[PDB]
């Protein structure tokens, strides 16, 4: 795929849900898929959420520095409950603002990992996807664990990622499992726009 410049953020979930093998298996993904997603023209940016909400680098942070292993080896999990639809909006309002290095013309993606359900979240998700869309953000999303395998959770899936859900929801069964769809997900990024 011919590469054009891309701003790809993430956005982890750092909950008490998730224990710290697990969050440190969480780590090494996000470090790994920056780590093959590096060419010329991409920037990387990574936000924790819980019930409070940490940017660990911004765009213009990792042009500086564009390193994402040791960006992301040193973060602390924040622990709490899981905010996720804040989170979505303080991706877009934070992340992908020019203040933060986000590029004008630059393809905008956002790949979300959550471990659980929305809760505690004064915001739903009606309240933060029509503006992430607007503002043209492609959101894929990784729902990790037992939380997402039943047919009815998906949905809330579906309700973060862009449409059509099939090309950008993942369901991994446990963190050790994130690392089989590391190819698949490049690809997809990779080739956003061919």
């Amino acid at each position: 795929c011919p590469q054009e410049d891309s701003d790809i953020a993430f956005l982890i979930d750092g909950s008490g849900s998730i224990i710290p093998h697990d969050f440190r298996r969480m780590k090494e993904f996000v470090s790994t898929v920056m780590e093959q997603l590096k060419k010329s023209k991409t920037l990387f940016s990574l936000m924790q959420y819980s019930e409070e909400f940490r940017i660990h680098f911004t765009f213009k942070e990792f042009q500086n520095n564009p390193n994402p292993r040791s960006l992301v080896k040193p973060i602390t999990q924040l622990l709490g409950r899981t905010h996720t639809a804040t989170g979505i909006r303080k991706v877009v309002r934070e992340l992908f603002n020019i203040t933060n290095g986000a590029r004008k013309n630059a393809f905008k993606i956002l790949v979300v990992i959550t471990d659980g359900e929305k809760f505690g979240d004064p915001l739903g998700y009606e309240d933060v996807i029509p503006e992430a869309d607007r503002e043209g953000v492609i959101r894929y999303v990784i729902g990790v664990g037992d939380a997402f395998r039943s047919e009815k959770s998906r949905q809330e899936l579906n309700t973060i990622a862009s449409k059509p859900p099939r090309d950008h929801v993942f369901q991994v069964n446990n963190f050790e499992a994130l690392k089989t769809i590391q190819n698949q997900l490049r690809e997809k990024i990779f080739c956003i726009g061919s």
